[PDB]
């Protein structure tokens, strides 16, 4: 998290404008004998906060060779991005390297994005940022058993879903080389986001990879790792060699050891539950997976008391077979699931049969949800989170009611027994925290509230229009943590959710354009002091105003541009539009009713920016508001089908 | 249990209640005041004295009736100026009403069996070891949904009547309702009457009514008598001391949800059943949380000297009303479900998605498999109780083809064993019954721990369609078994555990005619016709079964034989009239069905009856389920 990382092999900038850092291309810094004395200061001197991208054939010779492996064994991260001389210069990217990752090409954009929404998830591992979390509630892990995900690759999003990781049974490929199971990693991340679990299950355990093959499974493992992987799989029952092989370089990749009792005759009581357990809590094991088979619906009952008594680690307990349909529906962390397009042969359940079960022995209860406001005939929000409730087979309704005061509200839709929470859009937003016992953090600062979810002791309420804004930059190229300046073109309406917004992306000055300054400096008193709000008044200060790369339009597009207002959004264009740091410099514009709006056409085309429209507000936010109300992700292809078509 | 029952009422159940127990039968003013007397001490042991209409007419002669009712007499009333002397002199009661279809008469000749099998103390109903339910009928009067009552009770082991929210608490209303169930419902009755304090519409401050109406389950023969437990202790110790052979179910239930499943009050409640000897307790909480439910299985196994209704409710404790085994309470659409009870549909469709059952496969074995009737007689019964089950035919030859294709396949769930193999099949059965071994033939092939359970329920197929036409199961008449046909060897051995003394073997030709008594014991007594005076030393013969094929129409030495054994008919009167039971499915109209009935007036009964009577004994050897008796036997008759 300090020191730097050297790329090896147009995401090497993206990879600088995530941690604040700045490239450093050996390239132009500039046979065989000068790249030698040139590796030796800058991978030590610049050992602060630059990506030293190399050359192409800076492997050639055992100068630096030696060199890059000294810095690979001394903590630093050596990473590697594979493009696609090259059957003899990748092999020594391959062995000097300690990271790997495949940047494959990519033609529609929603392939473009995931492959930018799972860099981050993996440099947040490789780096030591964040480890990734066991999920707090309930939450599945699809297990994709297909030989090739090339023959399943169009519809690997209506695989995942509900699934919060899939499984990759590495052993069930055609072939296990370290060749192809690396390229079908690639399909995953761009065609999914999900994190991976690294699933290598032997012929003894159920599985088709032979026990004998312990150096081929060794490096299999350890190309996971590799390969920044979220959840590698040892199993409880492998040689001390390989156990501890595993776990004294696995870095950040959580390790789940599991154990199946693949006859099924031991009952959830023996010490031999106990003791895989126990090697699980020595081994130092993020989860602990035990896996048995059920004989009748008693062992669903006796793995419900092994797990009140074992709660040192994270458990995943089920029983295999028919008969253990109940412990795979009551299983609360990574409930495996399958799909009518994979192969299935250990009978679990869909994501549509998981919930459904759910409900039919009481889990999900009956829920209703309302959307309120006084123009809500025109709302898009019963569209998205019931095709949500559908795709997941959730028990829930999305209704819609008019109301002009939050009283009516209470009596009509909140004192119910069934009632699951609200989405706000009205000036009701100021009126709701009436109600709301626990405010977050961005509900405070901002003053407004657009979900109402409840919580033990009253209400929860928080503001979801700043991840309406900063999920719908995120997802057109931007970093999240990126070193530009702001800008919010237009005050009122979703500007004190654009100016919070702006912020949490790391902008350092957000510079305001509007044309009263009189509701401009309201703005100002009612904002903390690390948001530096500079409004904007005269002309000199727009061409003088600091790495504005991110504007979003407030100002309600039926009046067009004022002309007072827009010779400052015309300059404001100029002195950005070469700057691209990491990322094109964008814009967005926060209301949904025309399609396209006067400000966007003339950003896009006469000054070279991207335009994100407003219905990629209200999924992003609708995003959002389906994860607090349910507690899933929301299926993304078919919010944002509902939402428009 | 030998004694005498002493019926009263006004001006047939009275020699047919002669007929069920074996016991005789004696018919009954200033001589009268005489001869009452001697007939109730010396003709006290044996005879059910049927006395007359107006012996309540005096005041001391109502006494000598009271005199019998403490000492541990069955004095008992069959159903206005006397209405307050019948219904007083008398510790059980029982209503017989006009019936219009032979399944409404069917239904009140089976629950008098039931009822008088309790009331007399024989074979209670012991507490269903297998996974029952009980139907929870909300109705403020039977009478509305009466045209569907046979639809829902379908799949429940009980009736739950909640007589707290009948539209009049009368004792001649609550005595209507229990008339218009045993009309359509052979069922035991679970007598609930529920306070306001646990959820009911009967209030608490009115306690003399609660009392007198929980006595009304006790005279009206119904099988459980709920009593609460936070009630008062003078009723618990009233309806335990004079319950008689009615079952007390002990409940308790928490309205507001305050206790979860490691509260001490439940195990004082427990033990409020186990010091009161109640046969069943039942507890019922309100899960706020799924883990309420796994809170309850750690109950439920700690607890087990009494067996114990134990399930949550609310939308949330619908897990504990699945993994429940005994009576979990189920309703229906046409009743009014204000508890959110499961449907029988439900109950089974969530033990299935859970794991409870298995998707199994039976199948009907047979070489001439092509028309049987029985894949679509169990059909009809998986889809109206939802269970995940299919039936299909396999035609075989050998036995060792079922084996391999059928028995070792782990979905099996059994079999359904026809003609040519049926003898065969015996040497899988690693556990025979005891008609297996008796008749030589097994028809039902179950798995079991280590092997398979063999029985042969075509005995009660040839015996439950007698049963089912008025016929006593423990009559003193007579048989005849014509023919020696492919089951006869059944109907031998089904018409002595009916009762018959006596079983008269006439058949076509002699030649395997000797053989049937050196394969069957001397008990079941065989003698065997040879000519045509031996039919008039033929007596009481009035259950015959026919056997014979309907190839030949009868004539011949046979035709003789039986010609003068069904004269003797109608005139024995063993309480039933004399039946006869075609057991050939296909021949409709059978020459032996027209000649005991066109000409000597029998009631006799086609073979669509015994196909149906076999497969519903099957149906509970299968599943473990009791079969929708409209919904088999419209499955079979199109």
């Amino acid at each position: 998290s300090d020191k730097s990382i050297i790329v090896i092999g147009t995401l090497s900038e993206w990879l600088a404008s995530f941690l604040g850092f700045k490239m450093l291309d050996m390239d132009k810094y500039l046979f065989r004998q000068e790249e030698a004395i040139v590796a030796k200061e800058c991978f030590t001197k610049f050992s602060k906060g630059y990506v030293l991208s190399t050359g192409g054939g800076i492997v050639e010779g055992e100068d630096a060779r030696q060199q890059l492996k000294s810095y690979a064994d001394n903590g630093g991260i050596v990473l590697h991005l594979h493009r696609d001389v090259w059957l003899r210069r990748e092999k020594w990217y391959h062995e000097c390297s300690n990271y790997h990752f495949y940047s494959s090409h990519c033609s529609t954009e929603d392939e473009f994005n995931h492959l930018r929404r799972s860099f981050v998830n993996y440099i947040k591992l490789i780096t030591g940022a964040e480890r990734p979390v066991v999920p707090a509630g309930r939450s599945a892990a699809v297990v994709l058993t297909s030989p090739d995900l090339n023959e399943v690759v169009g519809d690997l999003e209506s695989i995942t879903i509900g699934a919060d990781a899939v499984e990759l049974r590495v052993d069930l490929f055609k072939d296990t080389s370290a060749e192809f199971v690396a390229a079908q990693i690639a399909v995953i991340r761009k065609h999914a986001d999900l994190p991976i679990i690294y699933t290598v299950r032997t012929v003894s355990q159920g599985g088709k990879f032979p026990d004998e093959n312990v150096d081929e499974l060794k490096s299999l493992l350890l190309l996971g790792i590799r390969l920044g992987v979220a959840y590698v799989d040892l199993q409880l029952t492998a040689p001390n060699e390989l156990i501890e092989e595993i776990s004294s370089k696995k870095g950040f990749t959580r390790v789940i050891g599991t154990y199946q009792d693949i006859n099924g005759e031991l009952k959830w009581n023996n010490v031999e539950w106990k003791n895989k357990y126990n090697q699980g809590v020595s081994m130092n094991a993020d989860i602990v997976r035990l896996v048995g088979k059920a004989n009748s619906i008693q062992d669903n009952l006796d793995l419900e008391n092994f797990k009140k008594q074992n709660t040192l680690k994270p458990l995943i307990a089920f029983n295999l077979g028919s008969q253990g349909k109940l412990s795979q529906v009551l299983n609360g962390t990574f409930t495996p699931i399958s799909h009518k397009l994979l192969p299935n042969d250990e009978e679990f359940l869909t994501i549509g049969e998981l919930n459904q079960t759910y409900f039919d022995i009481g889990g999900f209860t009956a829920k209703k949800f309302w959307v309120i406001g006084s123009p809500i005939e025109h709302s898009r929000s019963p569209n998205l989170h019931n095709a949500g409730y559908k795709a997941l087979n959730l028990p829930y309704q999305f209704g819609r009611f008019e109301a002009t005061d939050v009283d009516v509200v209470y009596d009509n839709l909140i004192n119910k027994p069934d009632f699951g929470g609200l989405a706000i859009t009205m000036p009701l937003k100021l009126d709701i925290m009436k109600f709301a016992t626990k405010l977050s953090d961005a509900a405070e600062t901002i003053g407004a509230v657009n979900t109402l979810i409840p919580i033990e002791g009253g209400y929860f309420g928080d503001n979801t229009d700043w991840v309406g804004i900063s999920n719908s930059f995120i997802r057109a190229g931007v970093p999240p943590k990126s070193s530009s300046n702001g800008l919010v073109v237009g005050a009122g309406g979703t500007s004190r959710a654009a100016i919070y917004a702006l912020h949490q992306m790391g902008c350092a000055k957000i510079y305001l354009v509007n044309r009263t300054a009189a509701k401009l400096e309201e703005l100002v008193k009612s904002f903390p002091k690390d948001y530096n709000l500079e409004i904007v008044e005269t002309e000199q200060q727009a061409d003088k105003a600091s790495k504005v790369s991110l504007a979003v339009s407030c100002i309600p597009a039926d009046k067009p541009l004022d002309g007072e207002v827009l010779k400052k959004i015309e300059r404001i264009l100029s002195n950005g539009s070469e700057q691209s740091a990491g990322f094109k410099p964008t814009l967005l514009e926060a209301s949904y009713k025309p399609r396209v709006t006067p400000i966007m056409k003339l950003t896009e085309e006469q000054y070279k920016w991207k335009v994100i429209p407003g219905v990629e507000m209200l999924v992003n936010q609708g995003d959002r508001q389906f994860k607090l109300h349910t507690g899933f992700t929301a299926p993304y292809e078919i919010i944002h089908r509902a939402v428009v078509e």
